[PDB]
């Protein structure tokens, strides 16, 4: 876990991202459609190079294998909030890495970006993920009813948050 | 008596004036005191943006009463965020329920949406209660979500579904 | 009726069109949303100036009052087909003008554009319009089930057609 | 065994080859013999077009089997047109029903659409019958709709609704 | 009268003439003489006019009287400077149609073609069902070189046209 | 042999074919059949090709054998979708000239014109001094509709050309 | 009077205010307070204004009375949203200089900075030779954090400036 | 009395009118009947072109009398081509010699040129003689150089050097 | 001589042209400065790709060695005239090739472009070139006085011409 | 050793150095010295580099040894040519950190500023929690002119910085 | 042996290296340490600029020896500024006089200029003397013209005319 590192997404990482963004199971966790041509991915990457409202990271191990991704999006200049999102590549799921990645994202948010609040959304049908986020200090602030159409029906999600003061006072 | 219609370029001075009232802008969690030229250039940028519908409200004499907007319209999840402003001089005249219902009608009978949601400060209980009367229910109590008037404030997230609106 | 004329849509006519395109009742006949800023209307007009796949007409009386509009859209280079659509302004509805406008559109289609087939769509809940189109020589070729979401539910439409040979052999 | 995936630039030579078979292109009522550069530049133009989803079909060895597309996707009416091609060398291997069902699954379980429709020549009764087995029903018999192989031909328009597919 | 005809003068089409052109190009009867669809928005007309200002393959002229009334238009299109040929086309303004000015407009166009632009061949197309025009072109020295079968769809049917021509040598030279 | 002719297939021209086209367009003999100047840099060719990729008024096809050898080119230009007419033009690659494939290339072009693009009339121009081509077009059902006098300057003098045509009705219909 | 001061309101600068700004930016005396050269064509001003309409790193406000007379301008520049700091600058319109409105304009700017934009630190620069301004900023809660030596060339010599600051905590919190 | 000054946009209608006189345009071997918009767009294109100086001639009442131009100015060879037009209503008033000399003065005393040349039809001997009086001499008799009024015509090329003009 | 061919200039020929255009002796025959970067040459080539007023040719032998260049410039749409210019590469000068190249240029002018008149300029201090042009049918029509500054003084040139009728009537 | 220090030379940053810069700008420890966020894609870096090639308000230099190993970077930003001031910033490459080259890099930057660019004042910012750097700058003749309170958010808290300066007169002149 | 030729893109690394020698750049009063990319983009910007001619000097083996430039060429006044650099490793080999004379030859026999001038520091008397040997004479002693190496320095402005060079 101490060997896992976050770094900025680069153009050379996009084939890795393309595999994730076309995976039905993975994209269901992001409430997203699993369809994205390499050209859509790359042109959107190009469009957002200078966009200050997001930070997209890839996660690598000590051997520079790509493990997953973490992103902070909708970063707000006044309210000092952002949304957190995470993917672990299928081959690295279930290795106990997620806690470390969540903590690295919170460290970045609260010690580098000087944010006040990080929030996330997670399906109520993924209670193991809800419980992992709770272990990391997130607390439920909403239960959003039929928010997303995911796999053939409308599904509910928890909205969960953590504040800078709680994180820095651990 | 009151009509809803698409926002037009000639309505921008009305919007700009509302944007120089910090109390009104705080209801939308939007930063007040935007330049007329920022407002106009954003209007230009979003002419063809299918993810929003911005309306003005007029009376029979063409006086501008207020604004109603559906934003962040997502056509897979079939959801949108609703917001409304009534100009200070027209507040307390009993217009709001009708306008809220007309916005929901547009959402559910024209755009074929599934869910409309809104955010309202917990320190505005009169507004919470009006939205409840219109069929909205609380689904979140968002902690320290917005910095408004010198402190972080909590907001309710409230929603209504197409099925509830149509009585299904 | 002999005093009604078709001409090409011009920029100076766009305020007339704007009134029609924001009218809920009128736009329901076109299966369309009644929302269009003047800027959306005008920028789309600009975009399609040289588009050979459509012809948009306004209808005027002898005094140059704007009566309505007729359009031929989706004009196809190989199949020689197009879709017909019509609006009569509220103040001129119910004056018996529609037959004349339909006939002028068919004349243009079959004697000027050298098209083979004109088709249209009309809601099954508008039987008076179905009957008018039948009087003008259109015949039903489809009953499209729940094709359009119009005023709170999915509605069925007739697809109706007429061929060049039938029109020119009257 | 067979997978559906988004069309990519590397797949364009496969599409181009299919486009030089007039019999295959006639099933789509599309003009054959398009230049590779027209095909590529159209692909480029539509990268961000939300009104289509173009898929290729591959086997486990990454051989390209065919194409499946959802076009004219309308997110108010919630409808789209479906089309499928199986390459001549893979036709008659029993793939088609599965691919049709996977396209309907995508339409109804991911895109949240209400209606899928298609067009098929009346002189292709085997195809009509396959679509009927998959739950499509005729809603039109379009007279002299398309000029194909030297004459005007009639086509069936066929449809299936989300409710029928999900068994509602 | 030749005294009146002699007062008709050539100048190029300019932007301020486009409302006049727009009227002609949306007139079914007039555009039938050009085998053209009678539909053109002012914006299509103007944008095409702008695009072709510097195009050396065409010339668009108006003919005006001494009071600057626009009597008609004469144009050369498809000008080729190796073959030295061009297609001629003419419209008379509705108010001046049927007054006997046509020969003068044609004369101005042929004089320009053969004495100024130094072309070798001018050709034209004219419907077989428009004998008045055929006969005028014959008077001007044009001769039939083709009878094009079902060339154009006009008013609900395919129609035949004559292709007619005149050469610079015939125009300029004395043969007696 | 019809067995060999039947193996010739159509596809559109693409960018990778342009070195082949460049050779044809700089060949004096070949370009004389097209009444064209035999001068075109690769850059002029390529830029014009790019400009017209999406132009619906033309079609450019190559005809290839089973081994993908390029046998020739057939094109439609000036396609008009009201009159439903186009001009046809053909080149056979130098290595395949004089082998009797021309009829097959013409057949592929007419089949495409009349069974796929749904045109009404195909016409062409051919020099009167090129009787081999005139006679081939006659065999294919083309008929003379014009004899254009001194139409083109070719090899130091003005030359006459036939305009020839065929209609979709004649091509598609049985008359016996 | 506080009754009059309370009627002063904030709005953003817009294009129609630029003639007012042009007068200020070409006034030697006024621009000396900003350590700036007093030269700016209307075209430079307008083009820079256009360029920065959407720039989130600055805010330009005018303060107006109830009759919409422009009393002055307050701006934030170099806004940084990690450090949550910005530089403050102020001009009073010549007609309203010396009337005691300055504190009100500063109050509007600090209220906006700390209650709306949620900044942590506002800082400013003021010449040591401008004690009237130093003293006003001290009354508003600003404190010196630097004495910058020969920072700016103003009127023929290098001059020293104070850097002064106030924090959001001091502004918002009660300490008694 | 007469002044030479730079051509300006407001003078373009005067030039356009002269361009619709074929006799006047033939003196310059320029094609007559150019559109006003071609003339204006060419004027725009050449605003910064250092290879030409186009002048108009005005009287004391600001009536436009004519045009004088120096074109094809080459700053290595130090040569330029001269052309002059006097409007028909002002021809035969004795202006031309003075204007020619003023153009040569500009060429030799301001632009520091070495050689000015011109072309004149051999069938215009009165013009040839006027140029000779101004110091120009024939250096060529160009055979069938220009097609003018239905036939190829011969022209004289005539020149004067800076040394001759300054009397060196 | 029968083995020498003209073809259109191509981008791959530009290094050959660059050598010629930086040669003082060669450029003196063209009244030109011997200074042209490869980038100036190539950007001017690009600018004139579609310019119909010039035709630039390279001359090759049977082995595809580049021999020289011939150009027709200032080609005029009305007057049907053009200026001819020629360079033979230093290594191929004095082999008797010039006559053939001149004749190929006249053939192109008079049998392909349908021009009426070809003219040229040649320094009076190059009488051997004047005489070669006379042998090819050119005749003097001017003696231009101090026309060009060439190598430190103003030099005179002959202007010489040939007409289509004379060439085609040989 | 001064013999080794004397072999360090200045040149401008160029595009081929950007992979080196990318490593520095994504290093948390290094960017903390610059009060900067340690996140920059290669594309952001390169596009910003391109944009500023001709910007006269900055200079970006690398310092290299005799073998062309990159030892560090020295930059001037916010260069103002009326006030004649600029901000200085420095990074030593990770492989060369802690080897005693820093003074030499600073010397090269001050020599350039005062003997070549003809600036009057160079200033810098340095964390109060980075006394090693404060002490090096003092040795070089920089003096504190400010103690900026809670200026920057670094590693989870607001930190104070010194602003330090040196003038051209002090650098160039002998005072003994 | 030595040849002058136009600067080319492949020569830019040579120029860049000279630009990182402050002593060499001080002879031109140019700021040293320019980025390779600034140098290259300036080269691109000035490809068609007729106001300069930049040359490199090469030996028979194609080694780059130095640079010679004519800048600020004005074609009315017929003047230009001359500058020369010989690379340190080739200085003191007796090349300079020949190169200076070749630059003057180009100026006076090809470009047809009237005056060439240069600037040289008064503290470089050896260079002053070399230019005098080549026919240049002082026309100015410019006081504190340039800030070079920590102080303002005086420079001579020196010139030669076409007449003097050609012996007229």
């Amino acid at each position: 876990n101490s060997q896992l590192t976050l770094r900025a997404l680069e153009r050379g990482d996009l084939r890795f991202i393309h595999n994730l963004n076309n995976n039905r199971n993975i994209m269901s966790y992001w409430f997203e459609e699993p369809y994205e041509s390499f050209d859509e991915l790359e042109e959107l990457y190009n469009k957002h190079i200078h966009d200050n409202a997001e930070r997209r990271f890839v996660v690598e191990d000590a051997q520079k294998n790509l493990i997953g991704l973490v992103e902070l999006i909708e970063i707000n200049y006044i309210h000092r909030s952002a949304e957190f999102q995470i993917i672990i590549a299928p081959e690295h799921q279930g290795k106990g890495f997620a806690r470390t990645l969540i903590n690295r994202a919170l460290d970045y948010s609260f010690t580098i970006l000087n944010l006040h609040k990080i929030y996330l959304h997670v399906a109520v049908e993924n209670p193991k993920a809800v419980h992992l986020y709770e272990e990391c200090g997130f607390v439920e602030e909403g239960h959003l009813v039929e928010e997303f159409f995911i796999n053939g029906r409308y599904q509910d999600v928890k909205r969960m948050y953590i504040l800078q003061s709680k994180y820095l006072n651990r």
